[PDB]
């Protein structure tokens, strides 16, 4: 019904991981998946395991991207399988990341100090339709654990309230969406060595 | 029934480390195509894409040692509406620099002009920024949104200001379009989300 938003289940990617990735010497490495489509696609990340092989009423649309960190020294090539899935629909991307030909640390060993965050699981783009509740993720990765801010779409620190709801995961819950609420909407992870932020841009699908 | 608005402000203060390149960054989002202008030293008193709507980010590059505080402001302008910001630059508290002489030698690419987000009409052409501050001047290549990278076509121009012209999108152009600027120093990457929809009745272009 080429509004987009009647054309569940449909999903493509927006960023497709890398097929090869060289990991120098004590480098960490952050594989990108991005992908859009029908509904609140989801996605998975695999290690080491290769790929074998409706609603009469309209949908969201929504573009969401997800990292995987590899924040150790490889000792052997791995393979890193990006999976998405919404509805019946299910797409994947792998990457294979290959161990530096030398090392001066320990193989499979985490780096071992302070991590500055990293945003590795947010929402781009968030269409949808009015009076839904909608569920706007910001997953860290970070050591120390990073303290959570969300900015709403007039740039003003987000506090709990009675349609706005802050999670301890990280998550923004705005209940009844209408009009008013539409926007960017920024999440802020800080800890002490430093800074992450992503931004999400929630807009009407139709009308 | 047009909006602007900051998406990201410049900071209201910073002080300029000797011998530092300071990049002062503004991002905002809006119907149509916003753009921004950066005002130096003046601080504020008191095409047309209907159907767009477009996150547009700018920098303003201090690549030379300031002789005193100078204002920056960013501005930005869609249709009637206009905002904008400040930032107060500070100068080193001792330089053994010349004053507003530029930093000499190579410098890497900075993407300092381009849309995160391109939301637009099917069956209309549109035009990506890549704005670079390179020395020397940097090469640019664009990649689709298949990762693969695109020459000159029928649909598909590269400009000489690093600007990548789409004719006539369809949907099968959504998705990511990467601007790569390289000198001999090194590269700066940027991506452009382009997004086809339809108009207030469901139309495309004509």
């Amino acid at each position: 019904p080429r509004n987009r938003a009647f054309e569940a289940d449909w999903l493509k990617f927006t960023k497709t991981p890398p097929t090869k990735l060289q990991q120098a010497d004590g480098a960490t490495i952050e594989i990108v998946c991005e992908m859009m489509g029908s509904q609140v696609p989801s996605i998975q990340w695999v290690v080491g395991h290769l790929p074998r092989s409706a609603e009469e009423a309209p949908s969201a649309i929504v573009r969401v991207r997800s990292s995987h960190i590899i924040d150790h020294v490889l000792s052997e090539a791995r393979t890193y399988t990006c999976v998405g899935r919404t509805g019946s629909k299910t797409i994947y991307a792998s990457t294979v990341v290959h161990p530096p030909r030398s090392s001066r640390l320990t193989p499979e060993k985490t780096y071992p100090g302070a991590q500055k965050p990293r945003i590795i699981y947010t929402e781009k783009t968030h269409l949808d339709l009015m009076g839904s509740n909608i569920q706007l993720p910001c997953r860290v990765h970070a050591r120390p654990r990073a303290e959570i801010t969300w900015l709403n779409n007039e740039n003003k620190e987000i506090v709990q309230g009675h349609r706005h709801r802050v999670l301890a995961n990280g998550d923004l819950l705005i209940s009844e969406i209408k009009w008013e609420d539409m926007g960017n909407y920024k999440c802020i992870a800080r800890n002490v060595v430093g800074k992450d932020t992503a931004d999400t841009f929630v807009y009407p699908v139709l009308n």
